[PDB]
RNA sequence: GCGAAUAUUCGCUU
RNA sequence: GCGAAUAUUCGCUU
C-alpha cells in the first residue's frame, strides 16, 4: 500500500515548483487518507508546505515536540524523509499528517 | 536518516526520464549504503531499472519469493513504493537492495 | 492499527 | 540491526 508521499512523487511529474505544488494540492485536497501507525481516518483539506517533519506542535498536556519526536516516542515510527510538506486535516485545532506515515483511498 | 529513495526525489530533480536515470546513476553508483533491518553495509555499483519490489529472486534453500515477500516475512519490512528500481551489489550471486530500505552514508 | 516494558525461546546475504 | 512466538502489564487525535 504506496504512502501519500509515494504518491506525491509518482502521481504527477513536473520541474515547475510552483506547477508541483498546485498539481499536488489539486489531487490530494478532499481525500481520505489512512495512518498505518493508528486505524483512524482523515480527510486531507490542506497541505502545509511551510512545515515538514522537523516542526514541532503542542501536546495536549502542553509540552512542544516535533513531529519527528512525537511519532518515535507514540508509535516508534521513524520518519525518514525531511524534506516533504504536513497535511491538515480539520476537526468538527487541526491534526497534522506525515505523508510518509498515511495510506491513500479512494475518497470524497 | 534519510533513505536512497528519498534522495532519488531530493537529490537532482528531472523531467526527463532519461536523465533522471542517468543522474541518478551516477550520483549513487559508487556510495556505501546502510539497510535499516539489518547491520549490514553494501556497496551500490549498479541501478536495475527493470526490475522493482514485486520482482522475484531465488533463495539460498531454492524456493522463489518476490522482494515483498522476502523482507515481510524475513524483517517484516513493508516496501510501500512498487515503481522504484532495485539497487545492485557484487560480491566477491549479487544482493538485490530495495532504495526504500537503505541509508546513505558518504563512502568510496 | 502502530508500538513500549519484563521474562523465555527463535529467524535473518539476496 | 530488523523482526517472530508465548505469557504478563502498559501507551496512543495532532
Amino acid at each position: 500500500s504506496e504512502t501519500v508521499l509515494d504518491f506525491m512523487f509518482n502521481f504527477y511529474h513536473q520541474t515547475e515548483e510552483h506547477k508541483f505544488q498546485e498539481q499536488v494540492s489539486k489531487e490530494l485536497i478532499g481525500l481520505v487518507v489512512l495512518t498505518k501507525y493508528n486505524n483512524k481516518t482523515y480527510r486531507v483539506d490542506d497541505i502545509d508546505w511551510d512545515q515538514n517533519p522537523k516542526s514541532t506542535f503542542k501536546k495536549a498536556d502542553g509540552s512542544e515536540v516535533s513531529f519527528l519526536e512525537y511519532y518515535r516516542k507514540q508509535y516508534n515510527q521513524e520518519i525518514t524523509d525531511l524534506k516533504q510538506p504536513v497535511l491538515v486535516s480539520q476537526p468538527k485545532g487541526p491534526a497534522m499528517l506525515i505523508p510518509e506515515l498515511c495510506y491513500l483511498t479512494g475518497l470524497t
